[PDB]
């Protein structure tokens, strides 16, 4: 079952962009790759928020899967992140199928509008019309948990990957959806949150981190599932001011951290796309106090 | 051009068929219509209210050629424009060729942004395309600073302000010298027009002209008379209706609109997902407010 195997570490890669003229490093994004894959990462998602998707044309996002899937040759499943208005989420969608993806994740609506009746309509025609399995990217606190109860009988929804940091609701919505659902719970907020959505009931979770060190999610995951505690919360600890530093400024500092992190350890990342530009000098001390601390 | 910007922007609305989603453009002609007929002189296709995120990129730009076909020469085409910079140029270039007289950029819908990343969204977006542009500016967390940076830009002709915070609009208006010649526009509508014009603001973006352009247009020239009275009249009238298209965190904003033009016989059809029909409690709502201004046809 498909959901079984992403209840594991969902690695979302960057998009190394060059600093020059802000192009596609694709000999970068393979590294990248390799490091992800080839360091106990069995699930990658190009286009996924972490790979700056809404800063690549749609023919860069096609590209992007296209070349994924080639450089991870069997190493990995690969799970599509596509998005925009259905038609485009469709076309993207259709696009990474022909490709050789795995699966699709559907990005949540970005339009400034949106109702829980229209939420779940927008994921649900999206996923029939692909006919493709697909996992749903659920961060709005605003829109009803009921809209996933109602999606979980689609037989092509094999996983979730919940973003509401509201441990209240997403323990509750677990358990008021029936086990023959097979739906997998991801933590989508990466490793500051899921030690919390683990013992909720979340079997996976995302990350960002793996993109320079893939060992310490690895790490993470095998201390949860072996209900190892003081080694989960040890690792926490460890990782916690890594992802406290991406947070800054409502997110702002999300993939611009990592970049710089991975630069400062000789990776090829290069820089972000507007809009975000490079760290200050006061972020760019915290980075290097933090891989300090990591003895890096 | 920023001079004919400081007046009501019309955003008009793209009509959906019920049926299967698609665009009716006989309808959306009538709408083109009932803007620019009824004393709005700008309009502006692929805007939030026209539901631009749930069009494909070759429905955007379709839009706006149509527009520029139904409105011919009644009032200045500003066409709405976003996603990744280079997608964003490629539609501004389309609008160009189109006939558009400018294009206002939406603010970026990334989930990660910074105050310099923006500044330097908009502004590669604006010398590419060096053509008259505007900025949709509506993120608290982004500093007003962008705004100054980006003002001396010659093709920026003006400022969509979209954050309700009245001190902060009133400084960043005083912050940029006349030098840079913006038009500050409030991007919140009616319920916010007369604070944003006491602090500064000479024009405003609309969506209730799209069923009653007429109330739009008072309450603008009982600002631009400074008819105190008159404008918190119409304000009192309008707001209500602005409430309402404000529900669920602006999930209501346009299919508000929809239903309430629908319920007056004018053809708009529906919303496309993410957004749905409205409950039979707003549909209530919609009617009684419908009513309130007198506009339902009496019945026994």
């Amino acid at each position: 079952p498909l959901a079984k195997a992403l209840e594991t570490i969902s690695g979302i890669p960057i998009t190394p962009f060059r600093k020059s003229d802000g192009s596609i490093d694709w000999h970068h994004y393979k590294e990248t790759v390799d490091r992800i894959v080839d360091n106990g990462i069995d699930v990658i998602v190009p286009c996924g928020n972490t790979s700056e998707f809404y800063a690549l044309s749609l023919e860069e996002a096609k590209e992007e899967v296209r070349r994924t899937v080639e450089y991870v040759h069997g190493r990995a499943l690969v799970v599509a992140g596509i998005g925009y208005a259905t038609s485009t989420a469709i076309e993207l969608g259709n696009a990474a199928k022909a490709a050789g993806a795995d699966a699709v994740m559907i990005h949540m609506p970005i339009h400034p509008y949106v109702t829980a009746g229209g939420v779940y309509a927008y994921f649900r025609d999206i996923i029939e019309a692909l006919d493709f399995p697909s996992l749903v990217y659920f961060k709005d606190p605003e829109i009803s948990d009921r809209v996933l109860v109602d999606l979980a009988p689609l037989q092509n929804l094999v996983g979730v990957k919940y973003a509401i940091n509201d441990l209240p609701r997403f323990a509750k919505v677990v358990r008021s959806i029936p086990e023959e659902h097979q739906i997998a719970w991801i933590c989508g907020t990466a490793e500051k949150w899921a030690p919390f959505f683990w013992h909720a009931g979340a079997k996976g979770f995302t990350s960002g981190l793996v993109n320079l060190l893939p060992q310490k999610a690895v790490e993470m995951l095998e201390a949860l599932r072996n209900n190892d505690n003081d080694a989960v919360w040890r690792i926490w600890e460890d990782i916690v001011p890594f992802e406290d530093l991406r947070g800054k400024y409502n997110q702002g500092n999300n993939v611009v951290v990592i970049k710089e992190a991975m630069e400062m350890l000789r990776q090829n990342a290069g820089v972000t796309r507007a809009p975000v530009n490079e760290l200050s000098n006061e972020d760019k001390q915290l980075v290097t106090e933090l891989l300090s601390s990591w003895k890096l």
